[PDB]
């Protein structure tokens, strides 16, 4: 009763009252009702202590010390107890069946909490903390070892991710439960048990970013990271310098990604020296578009992918404009589809270089220009190139690729195509231009009477003409666009100035038909069996 005045007999007397209660163990006696008896027990100690020194005196002091260490020690078993009845468990089971993962009942988590403001208030704070901490860490690191081996979209560091968001979130749920709502240490028990599972998940991030050696896994790991981060947002955490690293490095590899498509068609359009005799598709364009294609099968990556990355990240050192058809630069898409767009360049131009390297092994090429006059074969050239942006259109048409593209894209597109037609077109317009410079030249004064002179325009023209037929001959394009396009303009550049030039000279003659080769209706129809 009264501590402070009672005899050593008696205190003797109630301690040993209190071991039989005790002694009958937590669930007999109840939580609550033992913890206050070991108090009560303390409190004798402290109130005893605060006497004469003999074996009666020493002997219930050491009886009430021991007394409560056995207790104390039933405390723990009790409370590690607890945190065990939840047993380790394959978490893809519970992803699959979709169903949470197990967690403790209400009481449970009441007595978990009375445990631990028990040791709190017994100046044990950080012992029972770091066996709450050392239980549920090896709890959870059993559970991630059922997912650790498995680790598009295949991976299985998809699993081991959503995992371990569901433990993150859940630990975050029982710190919460566990203590007051404003526990100075909550955030630091959190971090303990979180860290050794972020340890283990920057280490099998590393392992996944290094064997790359196919690499648009990057796109997904980067998915991963991310989730972990913002699951880890406003937590305290001592890892969170690795999730970091991690990031910073996975960042380096898409972006690289990226400058080596560009480089890798660079390298591809320029491997074979030579070009194919019936000047069609190449292999550096299969691989191109099937590299392109793969890139828009993970359009979200990609996106995602062009935070931070301008256009001068993925294009060579010293890149020369004309050799683009680039005429908000921050959004995605727009990025997304200027990276698109500059690959289709690349192949283009690179394909011209090497054609003209090919068809002109002296000469520096210039590429992009459908008035090089140093360029004498613009028309095969033309061809050439056209064939391989047929594939290109072809397989963008099939694609995600049409979609991303869309707007700026596609009138790129077609202003690559425009320049290959008109290097099939050039060498028409300088057989219009010779014509055209024959009869100014003998312009200024009468009108001529020369019928040598004139016969020799004819002449000339009939041979120009004769020998661009034959040669166009060789070069028959598949896609009906294009070709219709070919017979608009090389129609409308050659008929319209004949019929003029005809018109003129024609009466020069008392019957045309026996100095002049063709009519225009005549001429008309070479061109009509041509460009069919």
């Amino acid at each position: 009763t009264l501590n402070s005045v009672a005899s050593v007999k008696d205190l003797a007397n109630e301690a040993s009252k209190y071991e039989i209660i005790l002694q009958k163990g937590i669930n007999q006696v109840g939580l609550k009702q033992y913890t206050q008896v070991v108090h009560k027990l303390d409190d004798m100690l402290e109130d005893i202590q605060s006497r004469e020194e003999n074996s009666e005196f020493h002997g219930i002091l050491t009886h009430l010390e021991q007394l409560i260490k056995r207790s104390e020690a039933q405390l723990r078993v009790y409370f590690i107890s607890i945190l065990n009845s939840i047993k380790p468990f394959d978490p893809q089971i519970n992803i699959t069946k979709k169903m949470p993962f197990p967690y403790y009942e209400d009481q449970q988590l009441g007595a978990l909490s009375w445990i631990l403001d028990y040791f709190h208030g017994n100046s044990e704070g950080s012992i029972i903390q770091d066996i709450l901490v050392g239980e549920r860490s090896k709890l959870i690191l059993k559970c991630m070892a059922f997912l650790e081996p498995f680790a598009k979209g295949s991976s299985g560091m998809n699993s081991y991710t959503e995992a371990l968001l569901g433990f993150i979130a859940n630990e975050k749920s029982l710190v919460d439960d566990l203590y007051s709502q404003y526990t100075e240490s909550k955030p630091h028990v959190l971090s303990q048990i979180l860290s050794p599972l972020i340890s283990a998940y920057a280490k099998l991030f590393g392992a996944n970013l290094k064997i790359v050696r196919f690499g648009f896994f990057s796109f997904e790991l980067v998915e991963s990271i991310n989730d972990v981060k913002k699951s880890l947002r406003g937590k305290e955490l001592q890892n969170y310098n690795l999730l970091q690293d991690c990031t910073q490095e996975v960042r380096q590899v898409t972006q690289s990604l990226f400058r080596d498509a560009i480089d890798r068609i660079i390298k591809k359009a320029n491997s074979i020296s030579t070009i194919p005799s019936n000047n069609g598709v190449t292999e550096a364009t299969v691989d191109t578009m099937s590299r392109l294609r793969k890139f828009s099968e993970y359009k979200n990556g990609c996106l995602g992918a062009m935070d931070n990355i301008t256009r001068e990240n993925w294009l060579p050192s010293n890149y020369k404009e004309k050799e683009y058809t680039l005429q908000n630069w921050e959004d995605h898409n727009v990025l997304l589809s200027c990276f698109i767009s500059d690959c289709i360049d690349t192949l283009a131009v690179n394909l011209e270089r090497k054609a003209q390297i090919a068809l002109m092994p002296n000469q520096e090429p210039d590429v992009a220009n459908p008035n090089s006059s140093k360029n004498k074969h613009k028309q095969r050239i033309g061809f050439f190139i056209l064939m391989n942006l047929t594939l290109v259109e072809q397989i963008v048409e099939k694609s995600e690729l049409n979609l991303m593209l869309a707007g700026e894209g596609h009138s790129r597109l077609e202003r690559l195509k425009k320049r290959y037609i008109s290097y099939m077109v050039s060498d028409w317009r300088d057989l219009t231009a010779n014509l055209m410079d024959s009869v100014f030249i003998d312009s200024s004064g009468k009108k001529s009477k020369d019928k040598e002179q004139i016969k020799e325009k004819f002449r000339k023209f009939n041979e120009g003409f004769e020998d661009l037929v034959s040669k166009t001959k060789q070069y028959k394009l598949s896609d009906p666009s294009l070709k219709v396009t070919l017979k608009s303009e090389i129609i409308s550049l050659v008929m319209p100035m004949y019929e003029r030039f005809y018109s003129r000279y024609k009466d020069s003659f008392k019957n045309p038909r026996k100095h002049i080769k063709y009519t225009p209706d005549e001429l008309t129809t070479v061109l009509n069996q041509l460009v069919r």
